[PDB]
């Protein structure tokens, strides 16, 4: 069949040619386009997109610190709207944000180190029960917020959900984003949630299916223009494969040795603003 | 251009072709395939199918109520699981469900009569006044829940959610559900939200622009099957037009003598179980 980064590289031009100058919250300019979807297969092979270097050890190492539900920004290695808090800031204490909503989705927070083991909803077990439960359910949907939305007594809304589908022994995931800025965030999204899948087909004895990747405002920065352009010109190159590499019990078990990627060939790396 | 009812009449054939067999909630069997996307313009055309009948007046009715917020099922005209309360189900009291989590998100229910003004989140006007204070925004979402799932300190995922999008004067309307009936609720639920559209747009002074409807788990059911393969050999014709007869300020004053279907030219109605 056709290379599914084909897929990416199509939507890439198609924002070129037909989308809209539109701005974003910082006032930068963009092509948008509104309403997108690819479809990427994860059937003994992995979406590492080729046509550029795409960070595999950040993409793994933040989906780990996700899944750990941190809230340390220490504990990653070593658009700052995001801001309240003195002394907070300083030690790299984020707030009830990112992960800790997926593990402890609307637990009262207190500080980073505090001990969150059955507060709130575990929307990633939830999700993970439900598939072995009933693997049929239309429900089986976790969320994750931008940390800048999150006063949540307003009820704002996700800025992605992952919808998860079983059939015939495959996991698939949908992931909706209300946004995806193509050049920089969208390649490194799809390695990241298809890497999710992964994982989680593999706790609960399933071979991984399809990723489908929909987007609202789909858009390229005007400065990534240039190098878009040139990306486009390059062959994709066959997918790699993602190996784990031993038996797996629980999620919170995975650690960033258990994972190796094989037959990755990419072209070189495009530096994008 | 092809008619945007052909996007429907592929999707229709992939399932029919390619959809694997899977069970629904009541054990019922349907041929199903996870992640589908439709864009259909709303621009000087309207999307009510033509390839059978569509339930206009339905569809319209339906929507005012929910705009309305209503709990009570009388105001209508005149999947039973959704069970609990004595009198109250007699009274037709269906709890807090469908347009009360438009209009009143979150709020405390008493009875159907009650009145709950300023009472939770309108994430109907919301969007509307989002639309009006920063129309670039990628967070103009609104969400429904199916009520069987409504327990709510659940945290339980919606069943659909509505983004919308403005460029160059011209509001769009991403539409994701987590499953589809292809056979009877997706043309339904079209005319639905382009109408909802079309309805914003007036009160906003947009022009529609497209809706893009995306779905998780597409089915058709079984005994949907041979009525859909007939449908299949129709020819779609022309797309009617919507007609709003006078101007309206607030998205609470149209009702349904507002609002004319021009040139509708269907095929026979199709009953599908």
């Amino acid at each position: 069949p056709p290379h599914g980064e084909l897929q990416y590289l199509g939507q890439i031009q198609h924002i070129l040619r037909c989308g809209v100058r539109k701005d974003d919250r910082t006032g930068t300019g963009t092509l948008s386009v509104f309403g997108m979807q690819a479809r990427y297969s994860l059937r003994d092979e992995f979406p590492l997109l080729t046509t550029k270097r795409v960070f595999w050890k950040g993409v793994l190492e933040e989906l780990l610190w996700f899944i750990k539900g941190s809230t340390n920004a220490k504990e990653l290695s070593s658009d700052f709207l995001d801001s309240l808090g003195f002394s907070t800031r300083e030690e790299g204490d984020l707030g009830p944000v990112y992960g800790f909503q997926w593990r402890h989705f609307g637990a009262e927070y207190r500080d980073m180190e505090s001990d969150y083991s059955g507060q709130g909803v575990d929307q990633l077990q939830r999700v993970i029960d439900t598939i072995k439960t009933n693997p049929d359910d239309r429900r089986i949907i976790m969320c994750a917020w931008n940390p800048r939305d999150l006063p949540l007594k307003a009820l704002p809304p996700c800025h992605a959900l992952c919808q998860f589908y079983v059939v015939n022994s495959e996991l698939s995931c949908q992931l909706y984003q209300r946004s995806g800025d193509m050049g920089l965030g969208v390649p490194f999204n799809i390695a990241s949630y298809a890497l999710l899948t992964y994982m989680i087909a593999h706790i609960t004895g399933l071979k991984p299916g399809d990723f489908i990747h929909t987007l609202g405002d789909a858009h390229i920065y005007l400065n990534h223009i240039e190098p878009l352009k040139i990306q486009l010109q390059r062959e994709p190159r066959p997918f790699p494969k993602l190996r784990i590499l031993r038996k797996v019990e629980k999620i919170d078990d995975f650690k960033a040795e258990d994972f190796q990627i094989e037959g990755y060939n990419p072209h070189p790396t495009i530096k994008m603003e």
